[PDB]
C-alpha cells in the first residue's frame, strides 16, 4: 500500500526545505558539487518516471547556473567540464536524462561536450586504456569514472547523431573494463586500479567494494544493450546485480537491506553516503530492460523484489518528517545514511541516497 510517486515527491520536498540555497542554484554548497549532480538526476528521474513536471523551473535554473564555467576550474569553460572526469560524468549523465525527460537537443549537446572533454583523459599507454580521475594529476585509473565514461558513450550511441563513433567507443571501453581486472572473482568491482612499480602493468587495488560502482556499470550495460540488442550486455549486468543481492558478498543484510561498508563502523562519508540510491536507480533501469527483453512475467522479479524491500526499510526504520511552523509550511521527509539503521540526521548526500531508491520503485 505504499505509494512511491508520493514518497519520491516528499523527499524532494524535504530535500529542498533543508538543502536547496536559491541564491545559488544548488543544493549545499557545503557538500561536493557532484552531489548537487547527483540530486538533479534524481528529481529529473522523479519527473521522468512519474511524468510530473513540478520541479522542472528549479532544475532548469539549476542548470542554467551550474553549467557556467567552475570558479575552481575555470580552464574547462563550464558546460560542466570540472576539475574531475567523474565529476563532469555525473553532470553530463544527468544532463543526458535532461533530454530524455525534455527532447530538447541543448542537453543532449551539453553531454556532447562531456564526453569529448572526459576523452581527452584516456590513455591507451597505461592500462591498456581507460581514462584518469585526476585531471591535474593523473595517478588514479578508477571504477567510477570509467563506469560514467562508458555510461555516456553508450548513451549517446542510442541518442546523438554520430551514434556508430560513440557505440564503437563504448564497445571498445566496455572490453577494456571487462579486462582491467577491476571486476572480481564473485563478479563485484573494486575501487580502481594500482599500477606495477617495476612493470607498469596495472591490476586491481583490493580498495573497498562500493554499492555506486556495482550500479552505474549496470545502466552502461543496459544502454549497450538497447544500442545492440546484445543480450549478453544483460546478461553480464544481471551477474553484476545478482552478486550485490547475495547476503554471502555482505552487500545485502539478513534482513535483505542494501547496506554500505562503512555503515557497521558509523564511518560513511560525504561521498558515501550518496551511493546507495544511485546504485537503486540503476538497478531500476536493470530491471526494466530485462522485463522488457522476454515474454517471462517474472523476468525481473528479483530486482523489483528488492528495490520494494529496501524502500519499505528505508520508509519504516530511517524515515523523519519535517516539524512545519506557523510561518513555514514546508512539508516532506528526512532521511539518513542507513536503509536500516535508525535515523539520527539528514545530510544532503543522504537526502539524494533516500530519493533515488523511491524513485527506483516508481
Ligand atoms: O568514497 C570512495 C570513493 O572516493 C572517490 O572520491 C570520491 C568522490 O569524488 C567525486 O569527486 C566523484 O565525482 C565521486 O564519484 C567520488 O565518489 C575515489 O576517487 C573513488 O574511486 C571512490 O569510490
Ligand atoms: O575540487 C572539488 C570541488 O568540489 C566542489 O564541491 C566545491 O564546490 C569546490 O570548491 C571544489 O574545488
Amino acid at each position: 500500500s505504499l505509494n512511491s510517486t508520493g514518497l519520491a515527491q516528499a523527499a524532494i520536498n524535504g530535500l529542498n526545505a533543508r538543502f536547496y540555497e536559491s541564491s545559488n542554484a544548488r543544493w549545499s554548497s557545503d557538500e561536493p558539487w557532484w552531489i548537487s549532480g547527483v540530486a538533479l538526476t534524481m528529481v529529473i528521474e522523479y519527473m521522468r518516471r512519474s511524468g510530473s513536471k513540478e520541479y522542472l523551473d528549479q532544475v532548469e535554473d539549476v542548470i542554467e547556473v551550474q553549467r557556467q564555467p567552475l570558479s575552481w576550474w575555470p580552464s574547462g569553460e563550464g558546460e560542466f567540464r570540472a576539475d574531475a572526469t567523474d565529476d563532469t560524468g555525473w553532470w553530463a549523465l544527468a544532463m543526458v536524462r535532461m533530454y530524455d525527460l525534455t527532447g530538447n537537443e541543448d542537453y543532449l549537446n551539453i553531454s556532447i561536450k562531456d564526453e569529448a572533454y572526459m576523452r581527452q583523459w584516456w590513455t591507451d599507454t597505461e592500462c591498456g586504456g581507460g581514462l584518469y580521475v585526476d585531471i591535474q594529476d593523473l595517478t588514479y585509473k578508477n571504477a567510477i569514472a570509467n563506469e560514467l565514461y562508458l555510461k555516456l558513450v553508450a548513451s549517446l550511441a542510442n541518442r546523438a547523431p554520430n551514434a556508430t563513433i560513440y557505440l564503437d567507443r563504448a564497445q571498445q571501453a566496455w572490453t577494456w573494463f571487462l579486462g582491467s581486472g577491476m571486476i572480481n572473482g564473485v563478479n563485484l568491482i573494486n575501487d580502481g586500479l594500482a599500477r606495477d612499480s617495476n612493470t607498469g602493468s596495472c591490476y586491481n587495488n583490493r580498495l573497498p567494494v562500493w554499492t555506486y560502482n556495482q550500479g552505474v556499470i549496470l545502466g552502461a550495460l543496459v544502454e549497450l544493450y538497447h544500442a545492440t540488442k546484445d543480450e549478453s550486455y544483460l546478461l553480464s549486468a544481471q551477474a553484476i546485480a545478482d552478486a550485490v543481492l547475495s547476503p554471502s558478498n555482505g552487500l545485502t543484510s539478513s534482513s535483505g537491506v542494501l547496506t554500505e561498508t562503512c555503515e557497521g563502523s558509523d564511518s560513511c562519508n560525504q561521498d558515501q553516503q550518496v551511493f546507495k540510491g544511485v546504485f537503486a536507480l540503476n538497478l531500476a533501469e536493470l530491471g526494466d530492460a530485462v522485463a522488457g527483453a522476454s515474454s517471462d512475467p517474472d523476468a525481473g522479479q528479483d530486482y523489483r523484489e528488492y528495490l520494494d524491500t529496501n524502500m519499505q526499510s528505508m520508509y519504516a526504520n530511517d524515515r523523519s518528517e519535517i516539524v512545519p511552523t506557523l510561518f513555514d509550511s514546508s512539508t516532506g521527509d528526512l532521511y539518513d545514511v542507513s536503509w536500516s539503521g535508525p535515523f539520527r540526521n539528514a545530510t544532503m548526500p543522504k537526502q539524494a541516497s533516500a530519493i533515488g531508491l523511491y524513485v527506483a520503485n516508481i
